């Protein structure tokens, strides 16, 4: 038993809550979490969360993991996949029931561009995800959960609105604009500017996306060019041509230090941790 | 190249455009049809449309079919399935390319309750739909198309808001309220009141729904009760427990004679034809 939705009273009148291809844009006030939780529990949903913690970024794991335990898919099955060059540095964090963590040991790439960039290659490690989880959520590790992040996000394919660019026009989007690059998006094209720090979907859709972006980055390399924002450029080219089935609002990727807390954000759910 | 969606300017601020389980509610102004058409054409989508024309209701087929040719899934593959007791009375209507019509001969049930009611049994004729179409759309025949009805509606499972009840509270919903009936919905339960005249989905979801409603009506019969609005009662019980993935606005099921043309309806797409 819950409040009756009323067709002639919108939830939110201040923000766009659906894209022009009829994908929900997920804001507080758009969903009843009780309904969604029941739907996902009935399927015994398992959500995998992938995080890279290479070199000094192992320092961010403790708060990342502690805060995920408090706010991320609570009540559902969760499998954390920690990709690191330092397995001994992964902190032991006590997990709730139905939750588990695996440490995947990987190589440390020399430059930060290639660390960020090789995530796509590294996520795509294929049949282990297909058997173990229903959805994959791929995030930066230099972050903390401050409020609910739940099954409202889950769908075949989702991206997240970049918090610096949601109120902006498309010509201002820092898409890749050199036609030499696989990430190239013309000045008159574009729906949104998605951030590379939080995307996901079904295992099948995430494997497609990561495979494509990896294949697209190798083509750029063989051609002597590096997309202007690296994986995020290719992520934006993919999601232009294969549109997400949900879009997360900036409630899901924010920085209060840089941007404050505007009234249009009723919750700040997943935020940046200060770094040098 | 199309207008950029703007996250801080909603399309429609006058109506709810998403349900609390994050299913789009389809109103004019929520979708860009150019995007949707390309997505569905890329999959070579075929849409089946089922219509019963038993006894005197063969008189409605000509206008139904002529108007569908003008407004229903134009540019896409369409297969009409005309269920009738009078195959010779089906009018020959000239079809656009990629469009076809089959006549399925059925028995005429004695009462109108059972004619309306046995559609569920009759739709569920199973493997022929699975092979021939991707989606099934199930409508009344006493109607005409007056404006676009397209791939914006397509999704795994959809119902349509009853035009008499969209502005109403749930206690006013004419759900079945006797616990004796499989269609029983408590006074404090309910999202919307859907009309039996326009529902659909993927072939798999429509076969599930029609099978369930058929199984539920047989149980009611064996127990000596007939749901208050017959198939529509069971349709509402199904869609309460298995929530639709899109909901169509009343633009998709209207009667201008009874209800006029209110400002909140920017288009009147599929309407009732006067009958005695
Ligand atoms: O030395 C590094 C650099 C990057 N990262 C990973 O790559 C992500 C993206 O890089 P970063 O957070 O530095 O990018 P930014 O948020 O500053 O643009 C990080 O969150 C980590 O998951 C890493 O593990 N070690
Ligand atoms: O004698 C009948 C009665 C009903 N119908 C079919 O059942 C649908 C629902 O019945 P009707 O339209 O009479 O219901 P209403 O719209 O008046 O509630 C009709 O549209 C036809 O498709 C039919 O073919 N022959
Ligand atoms: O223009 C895109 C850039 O926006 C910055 O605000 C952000 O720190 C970068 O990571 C990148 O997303
Ligand atoms: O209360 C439900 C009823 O509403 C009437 O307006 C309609 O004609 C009936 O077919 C049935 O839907
Ligand atoms: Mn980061
Ligand atoms: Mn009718």
């Amino acid at each position: 038993v819950y409040p009756q939705p009323k067709v002639l009273t919108p939830c939110r009148k201040d923000v766009l809550v659906v894209t022009p291809w009829l994908a929900p844009i997920v804001w507080e006030g758009t969903f009843n979490i009780d309904i969604l939780n029941e739907q996902f529990r009935l399927q015994n949903t398992t959500i995998g969360l992938t995080v890279f913690a290479i070199k000094k970024y192992v320092a961010f794991l403790k708060l990342f993991l502690e805060t995920a335990e408090k706010h991320f898919m609570v009540g559902h099955r969760v499998h954390y996949y920690v990709f690191t060059d330092q397995p001994a540095a992964v902190p032991r964090v006590t997990l709730g029931t139905g939750r588990q963590l695996s440490v995947l040991e990987v190589g440390a790439y020399k430059r930060w561009q290639d660390v960020s960039m090789r995530r796509m290659e590294m996520i795509s490690c294929e049949r282990r995800f297909l058997s173990e989880v229903d959805y994959l959520v791929c995030v930066d590790v230099d972050m903390e959960f401050r409020d609910h992040v739940g099954v409202e996000i889950l769908t075949p394919l989702f991206g997240t609105l970049h918090p610096s660019f949601y109120g902006s026009s498309r010509e201002a989007f820092t898409y890749e604009r050199r036609p030499q690059s696989q990430a190239y998006i013309p000045k008159d094209e574009g729906d949104f500017y998605y951030m590379g720090a939080f995307f996901g979907g079904s295992v099948q859709e995430v494997q497609r996306l990561t495979r494509a972006c990896h294949q697209a980055m190798m083509v750029d390399q063989a051609n002597g060019i590096e997309a202007v924002w690296h994986d995020e450029s290719h992520l934006n080219k993919y999601l232009l041509r294969h549109k997400p089935t949900k879009v997360l609002s900036p409630e899901y990727l924010w920085d209060q230090q840089l941007l404050g807390w505007p009234a249009v954000l009723r919750k700040l759910r997943f935020t940046a941790v200060p770094k040098n």
